[PDB]
């Protein structure tokens, strides 16, 4: 198991995180070397949640405002942070190569805070952005052009945040959401799918490791057909349709979660939502976080989508 998640299971239903996940300090000052300026802002001290802003260096050498991306990291709901190096680095590259201001949310983790905790923090992050008078937000970010995005579990979160935000859209103004970006959103269910069975001995996401994730994440008692797990009523798509939101879903064939990711893109389309789907052959789960080349190909498509 330390072979697939950097955690210990203890005989009282809790976990221990014995392996440091490397993180990167914010770098808010423009005399720093960095092509991207970062700073952390306290969100809710009771939840110990915070937001990391990424401001691309090129925003400073003009006076136009960039689309604002609200980003949620991946990690099975149970690990990582807005400041973890791999998500920090991905978000710096996205700011530069997609031309975006990024608000990356450090949401509460499971099992200590089982779902719906992190959807709750997502909504506070939106209510808090709307209300914000932060200088980087106010001088450099286009509130009219906002996208909700997440990788993996963060794509799960981004999707539920998106549904909830659709309901209260009038309440967010000056914030105007134009779309959702779901990067291999993390999804499940009680019956195995074709990819789940085909890929069952995956070398990153095997069957047991994902069973484990949903066990730690889902409310106590729940099965994998819980609505937070398995998205596919959908009266909710009518509201998303009506507001004119585009949804990008992306994944690859070498991800066990593929059939559910693709199945959700089908359901969104089938219901009249403007869906930009991008499903590749091969690769594996989170290849974009390791492969600078595959990330770059994705920024070309996201840059497109964002304008």
């Amino acid at each position: 198991l330390l072979k697939y998640l950097p955690i210990v299971l203890n005989p009282d239903r809790t976990i221990t995180r014995p392996i440091q996940i490397p993180s990167t300090a914010a770098s808010p000052d423009p005399t720093s070397s960095s092509p991207v300026l970062t700073k952390d802002l306290a969100l809710n001290p009771l939840h110990n949640t915070f937001v990391r802003l990424f401001l691309p260096r090129h925003a400073l050498y003009n006076s136009a405002k960039l689309p604002l991306v609200v980003y949620f990291h991946g990690g099975g709901f149970i690990l990582f942070s807005a400041a973890s190096t791999i998500f920090h680095d991905f978000c710096c590259e996205m700011a530069v190569h997609a031309g975006v201001v990024i608000a990356s949310v450090d949401y509460r983790l499971a099992p200590e805070h089982r779902l719906p905790a992190a959807y709750d923090d997502a909504m506070e992050a939106l209510q808090w952005i709307k209300d914000s008078r932060d200088e980087w937000l106010t001088n450099f970010a286009d509130f009219s052009n906002c996208f909700i995005m997440g990788e993996s579990a963060g794509g799960n979160i981004a999707y539920h945040a998106g549904l909830r935000a659709a309901a209260v859209a009038d309440e967010l103004l000056p914030l105007k959401i134009k779309g959702l970006v779901l990067d291999e959103p993390g999804f499940g269910g009680s019956k195995r799918t074709g990819s789940e069975l085909r890929l069952a001995n995956d070398s990153r996401l095997p069957t047991f490791v994902l069973d484990l994730i949903w066990e730690l994440s889902l409310p106590m008692g729940a099965d994998r057909d819980h609505e937070y797990c398995n998205p596919t009523p959908l009266y909710s798509f009518d509201k998303i349709r009506s507001l004119g939101w585009r949804v990008m879903v992306v994944g690859c064939h070498g991800d066990p979660m593929i059939d559910r990711q693709m199945e959700l893109a089908e359901r969104l389309e089938k219901k009249g939502v403007d869906v930009v789907a991008q499903f590749d052959v091969g690769g594996y789960h989170a290849v974009k976080l390791e492969d600078p080349e595959k990330a770059k190909q994705f920024f070309v498509i996201l840059k497109k989508f964002v304008v």
